[PDB]
């Protein structure tokens, strides 16, 4: 059977098949995904008359966030289902290739929304002291799409060509450092000139966001952080990768999101 | 036939079949079910300015676990219905490979969402007297997250390894009871400082929490509940299982929270 | 072919078919029946500043039971195309067992909302004078609901057992009787104390309120209105049926609700 | 091939099929179809606080039209879809009967929606002076229920019986020119007392109404409009019916709302 | 294979079929590309009380755009994997007749909302000198439809007959060009008698609307862009086509709509 340049999951679904734990698991996580996104979204309407004028754009781009993330994570609960179907015989679940082959990618090129405006929106809350608005805005912008837009480029050769996944992921991995130092310095400017209680919050919130943003490189080698023919290259490492994914998901966009909400309150 | 780790609504699909009324019945209360949410979303969003700003965040929870339970029960309906299909020769409806094998586990995934948020949402309305917010809401979540995970794990085994099933169960029980105390204590000093009409609420309140939660753990044993090759070891059982679920559901999330919604008005 | 406790739409859809007709307009007016739960549901929001705070609850209820049906009545014209499927050497719709037999249960455990509801709404419009709130409220939801099950249990046997169709039928038009008796009673005490004017719609919600209310049991009898192998008995029972309970449907749940508001109108400063 | 009462688009389908044009252009049309309807939703609802509170029932049953022609031709949309498949020996669309038949039959009821809507929303605008509001709005809405009730019961008939066909159509016709009188005499009394900008805008909706109203008819007999055999009983015939029906329903339901928003701003 | 008036991306799925890349990358660019509009929706509506009344409508107007673009790039990300189906002997999706051929023209007749409301909205931010509201509206709508219309017809022949493509793209680049002359109009006299920072802001719209809008044209050429047989002529064509309309719709719809929007608030 010839897949190409397809993600691990097809190979593990095409080979050895998934389990009725397995299958369910991954249906499971990623549907309580969308179903997060959709709550968040109505959370981050409905409070948007609790903090000043000058801060509801925060709420606003977490509401955009949630919609990109509530389509994106439905489309690929969908694309889970219709890609595997289950075999009476062995009583496993196999590659469909009617249902097309699954693929993350969807998640990346989404990113493209998610990453920018999560940057983007703590500048609407926190008040910088040495950087400039729009320095920091474009640095945040510009390394957030070449992180997505490598990383893009380097899942679809996980399995077809391990050394091109490793090099773009590389890459990747720049950017991203980048986007960390930036995000620490705007964190620390926000800190100056604010209440004891404001600083605790914005503590947390870089620590959350360290966390959280590390998982997605996490996900991205979970096949292989046991090595070739590991304990993950298998069912086990396909259920791990979207759980990690919908734990960084919720951590990074809603909860994330509620830390800079519950900070603008206090600076109200 | 070999379907390892499966939920018995898939045994009985696939050996006995399901009548008319037992597939119509399932069908009929799982698409109530996600009625009842939406149109208890639209409720709480409608009379969101019949309460104090300060008890609002009652009726914002409430929506949050509509969406939930909403998108979860339409997926479930949804799942029921592709999973089994009609044979002309003999009249019932068999299992359907095809349609993916039926698994309540999504309903306990969404749980993350619903046990968290309903627990949480009483702290809105009810004010601690000895008891600190931040202690009850820890507890809440941590028992609450324990209590689902455990209770996950134990329904994938309630046909291929009753023992596992059962103690899965009994370690979610203990976590249940640990809810329980902190709610009654919640219920206790949420009466102490409040006219007699909201204490008569917070009575209701509490019966209403007791017996609503206990249905779910009733639901877990459902198929075994009149021993093994029992009365309820049949389409019956399956029948009973959703059916109870729903009033539980209902009970549970949308009752309760007309109840607060209640409450807060009389403490306005 | 073995059907069991189902539905008479699928005897005559696994025996005789569907014509074009028949089958395209029973699609036809399930649609409808959505579109104007959707069309009202935007309605009752959208004029629920019309009315004084204390009738807006009205408006809300409505919205609920619009929700209710669009989701019901979306479901069920979804129900429909999938279980009949045509057949080009005859040219009629024949059952088509891969989409599941077509059941109107659906409808009854979706009165669990409506009618309970539709009964409660009023209460919050008209002023009691003799009966007391809860007493009425009670009645209402407990007879409510017994007549919903009791018809419920009855419809799965409309062709596997006469018998207990008509004797779970005869039941329910027993719970049926006891609410038109407390509705007489909530209109007679609402007429107390308004203006003619209000006086005037409360009657015509009452005439409303009896004709379509009395449409459903019509339509759980439809097959058999004119005997056992009747004029009825066929494609034309289903199409007058599904006309029926959209007919019911509308009048019921749209029109009442819009004649509410009219009287919350006439009742507001 | 046996098709009994059913619209010619089936009789074209089932003997030439459609060319790649004619199956996307029909296909294209509706789509753009029920896209104008969601977005004249949106317009209807965001500009109701434009015009003073005695005017708003105006965009309110403008809102209730936009929601049923949406529902309308999104469905309509979906069943040309699915009744039409493509054969790839000869490379055009032929009737799929698992897909049901298609029928415009759909279209007739939904205007038991919105032709008494439209009729009737105009007299929230204008006001009467010898005409009685009651009246004018009973003789609309009985002439709007035959005239539609009268054409849905002819359209079956199309193909099956061009003489009841012609029959349904022509007693319908007789309502459809009770109701053009009724609306000429609403116009007039309507210019009476309001400025000449007022006037303006009334004199346009009249040519709308009329054009646009007269458009549905024109669809009705499309197919036999250059005679039996004629050029437009073929894929040709089948283009211009839902062109002509999109153009229609545009006219009469969106630019119609636009058109008395505008007279009601001019009034306020 | 007998394909007719279709678009070429038919072709090169029928003959040389798709890569898992190219499959995947246009399924995930047509995905971002609704996802963008649906947040661009939730944005416009949320900010619409940022700007002064008489600006109210360019946030209306694009939530309008926002709406046709979601439900017509929905529609074409299910059309492109309905089309294209998994041939596991080879590792290649292949054109699926089942699922229809895919077509561009869905975009097209939907421009017939988007490029007479992109054109307007502006006539609300800006204020004319020389020119009439009236004749500038008038002259967009008419060239703009011709522009559609023409082009339209032109794509159905983009493989059948290169002639009629190249005749039809050359009569609907007249129209454009006029478009091109009348918005630079616009743009001037909307400069005239405006604040530093508006004229930055118009220098920055014009800029967009001229690159954004030739990019249009550019997907209509696409396949022919390195000559008949040359490197484009391919799947990676097929990608590049799809990449630069959603590069298009973004930055034309939500770009320019967010530009309009900061416009309207310097002038507020
Ligand atoms: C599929 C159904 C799911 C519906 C949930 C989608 C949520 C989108 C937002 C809608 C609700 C927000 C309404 C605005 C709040 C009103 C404020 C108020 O009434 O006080
Ligand atoms: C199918 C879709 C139906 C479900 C709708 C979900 C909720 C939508 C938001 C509605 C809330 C409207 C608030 C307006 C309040 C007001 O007008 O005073
Ligand atoms: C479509 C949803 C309409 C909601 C109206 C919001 C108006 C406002 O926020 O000013
Ligand atoms: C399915 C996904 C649903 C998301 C789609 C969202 C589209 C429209 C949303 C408009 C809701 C905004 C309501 C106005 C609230 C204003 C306020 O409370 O200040
Ligand atoms: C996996 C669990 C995530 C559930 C969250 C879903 C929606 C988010 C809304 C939660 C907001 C909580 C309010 C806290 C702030 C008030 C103090
Ligand atoms: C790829 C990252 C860029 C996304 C930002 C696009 C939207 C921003 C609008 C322009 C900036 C105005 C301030
Ligand atoms: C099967 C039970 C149906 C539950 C009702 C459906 C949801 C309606 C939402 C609650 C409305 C209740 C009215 C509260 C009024 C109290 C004052
Ligand atoms: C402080 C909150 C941390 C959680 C403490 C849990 C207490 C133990 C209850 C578990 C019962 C077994
Ligand atoms: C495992 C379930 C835990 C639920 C997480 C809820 C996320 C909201 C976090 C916000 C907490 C800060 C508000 C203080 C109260
Ligand atoms: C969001 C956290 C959920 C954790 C659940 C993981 C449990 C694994 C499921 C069964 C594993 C058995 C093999
Ligand atoms: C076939 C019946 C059509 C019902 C129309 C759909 C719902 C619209 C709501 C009623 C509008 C009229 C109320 C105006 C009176 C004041
Ligand atoms: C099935 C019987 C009908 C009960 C449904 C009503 C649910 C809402 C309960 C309201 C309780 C508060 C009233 C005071
Ligand atoms: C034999 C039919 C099954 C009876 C179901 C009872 C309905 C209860 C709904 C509450
Ligand atoms: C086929 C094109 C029809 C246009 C579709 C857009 C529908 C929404 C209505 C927009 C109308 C804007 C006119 C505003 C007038 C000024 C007040
Ligand atoms: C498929 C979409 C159909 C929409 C159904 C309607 C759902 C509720 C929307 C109503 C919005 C209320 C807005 C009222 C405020 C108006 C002021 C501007
Ligand atoms: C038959 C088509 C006409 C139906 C009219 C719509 C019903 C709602 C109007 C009732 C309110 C009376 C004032
Ligand atoms: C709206 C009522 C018309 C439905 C009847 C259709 C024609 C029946 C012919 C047999
Ligand atoms: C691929 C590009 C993705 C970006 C689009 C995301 C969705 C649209 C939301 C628009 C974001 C606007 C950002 C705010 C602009 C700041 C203007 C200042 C206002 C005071
Ligand atoms: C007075 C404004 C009325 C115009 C309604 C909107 C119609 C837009 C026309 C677009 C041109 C397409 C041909
Ligand atoms: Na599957
Ligand atoms: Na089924
Ligand atoms: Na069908
Ligand atoms: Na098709
Ligand atoms: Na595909």
């Amino acid at each position: 059977q010839e897949l190409g340049n397809a993600n691990f999951e097809n190979f593990i679904g095409a080979t050895e098949g998934f389990s009725e734990i397995a299958y369910q698991f991954t249906s499971h996580i990623l549907t309580l995904g969308y179903a997060v996104m959709l709550a968040g979204l109505l959370y981050f309407i409905l409070t948007i008359k609790n903090v000043d004028k000058k801060f509801q754009m925060s709420n606003i781009l977490s509401a955009v966030v949630m919609v990109s993330a509530f389509l994106l994570l439905y489309a690929q609960a969908q694309n889970w289902t219709s890609s595997f179907t289950f075999n009476e015989e062995v009583g496993r679940y196999f590659l469909d290739p009617s249902g097309d082959l699954f693929n993350n990618g969807y998640r990346y090129l989404n990113w493209l929304i998610d990453v920018p405006m999560l940057l983007f929106q703590i500048l609407f809350v926190v008040s910088l002291t040495t950087s400039k608005f729009s320095s920091v805005r474009n640095q945040f912008w510009f390394s957030g799409a070449m992180m997505i837009i490598t990383g893009y480029i380097g899942q679809f050769y996980e399995v077809s060509n391990l050394t091109a996944f490793l090099v773009w992921g590389a890459i990747s991995s720049a950017f991203f450092f980048h986007i960390l130092w930036v995000m620490k310095k705007v964190i620390n400017e926000g800190k100056e000139g604010i209440s004891p209680a404001g600083q605790k919050i914005l503590s947390n919130i870089w620590i959350l966001f360290l966390i959280s943003w590390t998982l997605y490189p996490g996900a991205y080698l979970m096949p292989y952080l046991t090595g070739v023919d590991g304990f993950l290259y298998s069912e086990d490492g396909v259920m791990a990768r979207q759980l990690v994914y919908t734990i960084a998901d919720v951590s990074s966009k809603v909860i994330y999101g509620v830390l800079l909400g519950n900070l603008a309150i206090t600076l109200s």
